């Protein structure tokens, strides 16, 4: 499957790719204010990701640092990135379809809008100034509106029973993005696609 990273944003963002355990295609690459940056991911991927890094240094060998969702300080991540982390997520070739959402369960940092390229379903996007909004106990000094689970570390915000529910938190990532999950146990915004489809994902799709 392709995606195509396109950054709309005003500022350089470090795309970053994943499944976890290693690294979708390259695992990340800058792009600049307008690039794009087309990656296969393979079929099959179960719980890959992509999100938006901000702020971010690295050396002749990739090695560095980011602000936000910093990858154990390398350009080309091999693993899930440090919170706070809008969060594309998709599960592909399961079943028959595919299964794409937006989770803000990680927290905010960029805005992105993530939709198929192909036909048969709906994008999802999550644009509000989630940063700009955040509540003071939850902002990220580096950047960005850290979750609630991150920041406090209760059995309440990081659902660690398998037991939780909304909170005064979730309910301000849910007002201002309706469309993404807000916390564990959320009443699910996934989107079922067709099996093998193509993808788009968006920083600042809105500006
Ligand atoms: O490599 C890491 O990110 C790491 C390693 C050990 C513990 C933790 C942690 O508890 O977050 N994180
Ligand atoms: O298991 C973990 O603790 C973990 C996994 C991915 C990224 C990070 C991180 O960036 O801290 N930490
Ligand atoms: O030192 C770390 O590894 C760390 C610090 C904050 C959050 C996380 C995380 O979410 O893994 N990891
Ligand atoms: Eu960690």
């Amino acid at each position: 499957a392709t995606f195509e990273i396109v950054n709309r944003c005003s500022y350089t963002v470090w795309a970053a790719a994943s499944k976890g355990d290693a690294a979708l295609d390259a695992g990340g690459r800058q792009l600049n204010s307008g690039e794009s940056w087309t990656i296969n991911v393979e079929p099959g991927t179960n719980g890959g990701k992509i999100w938006a890094r901000t702020d971010c240094y690295f050396d002749d060998s990739g090695s560095g640092i980011c602000k936000t969702g910093d990858c154990g300080g390398l350009l080309r991540c091999k693993r899930f990135g440090r919170p706070p982390t809008t969060l594309a997520e998709f599960s592909l070739n399961q079943y028959g379809k595919d299964y794409i959402d937006i989770s803000n369960i990680k927290g905010f940092n960029v805005p992105m809008d993530f939709s198929p390229t192909t036909r048969g379903c709906r994008g999802v996007r999550c644009a509000a100034d989630i940063v700009g909004q955040c509540p003071a106990k939850l902002k990220a000094p580096g950047g960005g509106c850290n979750d609630a689970c991150t920041v406090f570390q209760t059995s309440e915000y990081c659902c660690t029973t398998g037991k939780c529910g909304p909170t005064e938190y979730s309910r301000f990532f849910k007002r201002l993005c309706p469309d993404a999950f807000s916390y564990v146990l959320d009443k699910p915004t996934t989107v079922t696609c067709p099996g093998s489809s193509n993808y788009r994902v968006t920083f600042c799709p809105t500006a």
